[PDB]
DNA sequence: CTGTGAACCCGCCAAC
DNA sequence: AGGTTGGCGGGTTCAC
């Protein structure tokens, strides 16, 4: 029974919502600075950094499995704005979502 | 790009 | 003489 660990299960599956950092914190009934310390200590990376790093992971996912524009990907990652996504995702991944999904289309046109 | 304002997050450290 | 905690300061990152 470990209330960290049911913190980032949860995150995972409502990775769409946007919260505070100290929103999870409180989920898992920590102080900030134990939150973020004890995390960090489970996770390799800090609380928004690890989202961020997730909800990037699902915009991958989605620009692969699904036909929504890049702008509704954004939305369904959990991005404020679509301005965001392509910012993390560049600086993750290494192209911007949408030439992401043309090279994959095509390298992989069948999935 | 540029700029303002808020959020994060990690070292430091006294305090259990 | 081992360890965890949690406010606080404020450079760095995020967000608009």
């Amino acid at each position: 029974s470990d209330p960290l660990a049911e913190v980032v299960a949860w995150a995972l599956e409502h990775l769409h919502e946007q919260f505070d950092v100290e929103t999870l914190a409180a989920r898992a009934y920590m102080s900030r600075r134990t939150f973020d310390r004890r995390f960090r200590s489970l996770t390799g990376s800090a609380p928004l950094q690890w989202l961020i790093t997730q909800r990037v992971l699902q915009a991958q996912r989605l620009l692969e499995t699904s036909d929504y524009s890049v702008d509704e990907v954004a939305g369904r990652c959990g991005f404020r704005s679509p301005v965001a996504l392509r910012g993390h995702f560049r600086r993750q991944l290494g192209s911007s979502p949408a030439a992401y999904r043309a090279a994959y289309r095509a390298r992989r046109p069948q999935g």
